[PDB]
């Protein structure tokens, strides 16, 4: 079977060997003047009348990806960063020798460098008539063809066969300096805050711990740069934002990553409703940079990003999706628990009722928002850095939005209340010892800095990565993000 | 003494309780459409003859920094993002009773909204007559004045007090987001690789670890994303960057924060003969970008990055500053060694050759580099990652590069052989049991991704937080970093 497979191994290395013992091996002074595609996008209208009278020396670089030999010449892809294209290698269009005892030593996967000028062939294809061929690196390894999941343990191979996969990784890097440029262009800041927290602080989960071996002292992994743009607003940086990664110990999924990419940003004097009106915005602007139109192909669905999103209360959504829902069973406790418990819900020693009405929206209405939804209005209980809305303070002015079924974004008006801010992370401490090992710790350090004075503020933040996903159509984080995180073995 | 300062907490508390008992505390609801650069770029050339004329109304909201109180009106200094501008709180331009009850009652540090129109005092100042005005926040504690490092256990302070400190860190975010447009511009592609790696590598220096409570694993911060980036190069990225943090326990210091900022920067087909000239064109964009000049003061020196750097090998420092220094001693282990501990240097079970050479280097001619200058021709047992020179095998194709006395800069020719590049892993572990706990590891995979072949490739790394400080001056790193790790209490 696949022992003539451990002979390509055998005799790559043996012909590396004897490259060795010519000075040969790894050369670096190869320069090449093009990339495939800027050959392409310069030659393609003309054909060979032109190109053959033009003759246009070029030098490029690349992996070798295939190479018919038809006798006196053969015919070889190059395979480099902006594509592929087609080399015509002669033997007598090459220095004596190359051809019969070089060229045709060499194997696929092999690091080439080629001089020659450009023409059309038979097919009409832009072909590069070699006259100076030379090797680069030896591939010691063939390229492959497996497991599904070789495309996340050796993300190199991914990158190099499947091109699904390699234009989705640049279709990445120009969303998120796509985002970059509509953020400064309203007005924000990029800052760096540390990565490494004392107290983790401003979101709701399990953090990764480290020791600092001078300090003899514990560090964490921030779980999200909330409480420390906060600080800087009270600075008087009153429109930051940062993307950058965050730690969070939930296990390996396809909406999770134990590293991910996350901005916050947070604008003074402005409410959540201006948060609002800046998702809907971005995510339009988005859409049109990356894609051309507003509207958005993702799995079975389509999502209209030019279109405003959909809005409901969160017990709006819950009285929707579960329209038998005695409404009244929010508005006490027991009642409450006893509706949760019905639908599945265990509800913990830890719970009130805000968390009660929120994990029975988290049941009954979540995954049906598909078309792009705002949920307001949550409760008070499971908000602790929201600020409290003015008609009812039992909820804060804060919305989670959701596209197809996962929640992108998490936004609120700030709370600019020091001793509210105070009191709430007591009943965070006094959840943390009822059972929640995702309750908050308290940040005795922000608390100060609210009472310094915390300009009224909305801010938001939204997980890059999921909604690098939905512009690639990529349904698995494993496939928007590099390296992702290993079940090991 | 300081207990009519106790004095101040306690009033203030009292005073927004009793907003509480009104509902005044805490709005969200003000709007300004102006910040003060965008009145004083817009209205200072005016005179009051055209502003009393053109009777402009403007909204602004900030902290307010003073109130001289002259009776039946004040004058009051408000502060917000863009700098400072200037209020005329009338008793009868405000709506009845605002002046007496509400405005006389407002404390500094308070955040206030003001609506009114724009004038020119006696001063020539511009100012706004204000006609509403509003509380948005009460500051629960006053503004400050201390201690030297208050400016990094509480760096809202310093950003609200100091502008020196607030327009550093406008430079640096100005710097990070030309350092793109420059990186970007000549063609490369800003990636994102993992912060939490499980074999770490790419630099000499011990890694923080961690624990993944969902894979029973124990991950490390990254030291450098050196070895994932050449992953992707050998995919075909072929021009990858990433800007980001990375870990290291090195301690507290004013050249080393545990996080620090980044770049590394991967091009192929190249030799780091090109990386310099990059790094000079970088410097060079960077300074006439940021400061308008090619020569950049910095502490008692003045550097010119309009002009080339200097450029030594490592022995020719050598020699140049300890010029006594008899060479043949750099050739034999035993004369190396017996000079390294005459000038002092502590030569251990675990150094050969070229690691005394290097650190003897370290010792006789690095703080004496001040001019930016490029030391080329390191030692191999001291570059495991980079390309043994062609002519002499026992040193590497690598630079570091300094600016006064520190290094900002590493890169080199990279390593395309695979089996080199084991052997080296080797040494470094046979380096670490010997007693080295800054030797690296044996990354298996990073050695298969190279025998997949890795085209002949020049990479480099630079210091952004360092850079940061050479553009703004700062000597410490405490400095251009907004949240400066801390030694506690
Ligand atoms: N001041 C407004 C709130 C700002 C952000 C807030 N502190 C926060 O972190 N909210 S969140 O709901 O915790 O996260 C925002 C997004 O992060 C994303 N996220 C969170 N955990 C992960 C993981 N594990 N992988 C990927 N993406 C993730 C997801 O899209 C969330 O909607
Ligand atoms: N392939 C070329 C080499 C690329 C970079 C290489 N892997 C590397 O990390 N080299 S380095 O010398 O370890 O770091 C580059 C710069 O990082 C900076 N650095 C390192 N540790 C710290 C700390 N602790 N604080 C601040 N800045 C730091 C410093 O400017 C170094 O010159
Ligand atoms: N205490 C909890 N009990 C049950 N499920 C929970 C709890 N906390 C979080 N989850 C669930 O964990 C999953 C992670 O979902 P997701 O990351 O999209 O957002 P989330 O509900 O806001 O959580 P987080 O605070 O981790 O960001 C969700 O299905 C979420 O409801
Ligand atoms: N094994 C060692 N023995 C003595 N000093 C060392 C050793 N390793 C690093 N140092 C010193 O630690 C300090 C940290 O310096 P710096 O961060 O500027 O660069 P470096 O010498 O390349 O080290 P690193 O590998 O940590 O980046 C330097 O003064 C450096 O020489």
């Amino acid at each position: 079977e696949a022992i003539d497979f451990n002979d390509e191994l055998r005799n790559r290395r043996e012909k590396l060997a004897a490259l060795r013992q010519q000075g040969v091996a790894f050369p670096n002074d190869f320069r090449r003047d093009h990339t495939s595609d800027q050959l392409h996008e310069e030659f393609d209208a003309k054909d060979n009348q032109e190109l053959e009278s033009l003759n246009i020396e070029v030098s490029v670089a690349g992996r070798m990806m295939t190479r018919r030999i038809m006798g006196k010449a053969s015919f070889v892809t190059l395979q480099d960063v902006g594509g592929r294209i087609q080399l015509y290698v002669a033997r007598d269009s090459l220095p004596e020798g190359v051809y019969n005892d070089q060229f045709k030593k060499w194997d696929l996967g092999d690091i080439i460098g080629a001089r020659g000028t450009l023409f059309k062939t038979q097919t009409g294809e832009l072909s590069i008539h070699c006259t100076e061929l030379r090797l680069l690196t030896k591939a010691l390894r063939p390229l492959p063809d497996q497991d599904q999941e070789v495309r996340y343990r050796q993300r190199y191979l991914d990158l190099i066969a499947n091109d699904k996969s390699r234009q989705t990784f640049v279709v990445r890097s120009k969303i998120l300096a796509a985002i970059r440029q509509f953020m400064v262009a309203r007005g924000f800041m990029e800052v760096e805050t540390p990565m490494m927290q004392v107290i983790p602080g401003g979101a709701s989960a399990r953090p990764f711990i480290t020791h600092h071996n001078a300090l003899d002292l514990d560090m964490y992994l921030r779980i999200a740069p909330e409480l420390y743009l906060k600080r800087l607003v009270v600075g008087g940086f009153e429109r930051v934002f940062e993307i950058n990664r965050n730690f969070r110990n939930e296990g390996i999924s396809v909406r999770h990553n134990p590293e991910f990419t996350m901005m916050e940003l947070y604008m003074a004097y402005a409410d959540y409703h201006d948060l609002i009106e800046l998702t809907e915005s971005l995510f339009r602007t988005l859409a049109q940079e990356v894609l051309g139109t507003t509207k958005v192909t993702y799995g079975e669905h389509v999502f209209d990003f030019g279109k405003p999103f959909e809005k409901l209360t969160m017990r709006e959504a819950i009285k929707k999706y579960r329209p038998e829902t005695d409404m009244a069973d929010l508005d006490n406790f027991d009642a409450a628990k006893a509706l949760a418990e019905s639908i599945g819900i265990t509800v913990e020693k830890s719970w009130g009722l805000g968390r009660i009405v929120t994990e029975i929206f988290d049941e009954v209405a979540e995954a049906h928002l598909i078309q792009p939804t705002f949920i307001t209005e949550y409760p008070a209980e499971v908000s602790p850095l929201a600020r409290r809305n003015d008609v009812n303070p039992e909820i804060t002015d804060r919305f989670e939005f959701f596209i197809g079924g996962r929640e992108i974004g998490n936004g609120f008006s700030e709370l600019n209340d020091a001793e509210d801010q105070a009191e709430r992370f007591q009943e965070q401490v006094n959840a943390k010892a009822a059972g929640d090992d995702e309750a908050m710790f308290y940040d005795e350090d922000y608390v100060t800095a609210l009472e310094y004075g915390l300009p009224p503020t909305a801010g938001l933040g939204i997980g890059i990565d999921r909604m690098i996903m939905l512009f690639t159509n990529s349904h698995t984080i494993r496939d928007v993000i590099l390296f992702p995180a290993m079940r090991p073995q």
